[PDB]
């Protein structure tokens, strides 16, 4: 089912590499990628190997420019499909601070401003009780993105982030 493709230059030119599994590197293969088709799944596509760096999702579609999925430069080197489980079931509860500290709220739903809904423009620490998430930088799903498909995150580090900005997040859905 899963199947992504990956391009060096854009509108579907150039070297090209394609996978229908998890990639830790493909960095031999590609040196750059500036357009991507997702023919089936939900992808994360990470700027280095070993899903390391900056991280983005895509779902089935045709992407030819790397503006497209939100991109901030011009490399990805891993990838893996996002497993949604088949209970179909999302929650996540958000903390003021570390370790679980601080104000807690728990939802069920998407958040395009975490400013407007819960008066914070940075979180400290989540657990993500169903389901997979996507966190982001900036409001309405702008920015750089941090998957959280684990279930307990203590610190923003854990997310991936080097910043405790978050002024979004949503539900993967499939
Ligand atoms: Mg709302």
């Amino acid at each position: 089912g899963t199947k992504i493709t990956f391009y060096e230059d854009k509108d579907f030119q150039g070297r090209r590499y394609d996978c229908d599994c998890d990639c830790a590197d493909f960095h031999t293969y590609l040196s750059r990628c500036n357009s991507i088709k997702v023919e089936g799944g939900t992808w994360a596509v990470y700027e280095r190997p070993n899903f390391a760096g900056y991280m983005y999702i895509l779902p089935q579609g045709e992407y030819p420019e790397y503006q497209r999925w939100m991109g901030l430069n011009d490399r990805l080197s891993s990838c893996r499909a996002v497993h949604l489980p088949s209970g179909g079931q999302y929650k996540i509860q958000i903390f003021e601070k570390g370790d679980f500290s601080g104000q807690m709220y728990e939802t069920t739903e998407d958040c395009p401003s975490i400013m407007e809904e819960f008066h914070m423009r940075e979180i400290h620490s989540c657990k993500v009780l169903e389901g997979v998430w996507i966190f982001y930088e900036l409001p309405d799903y702008r920015g750089r993105q941090y998957l959280l498909d684990k279930k307990e995150y203590r610190k923003p580090i854990d997310w991936g982030a080097a910043s405790p900005a978050v002024q979004s997040f949503r539900r993967i859905v499939e």
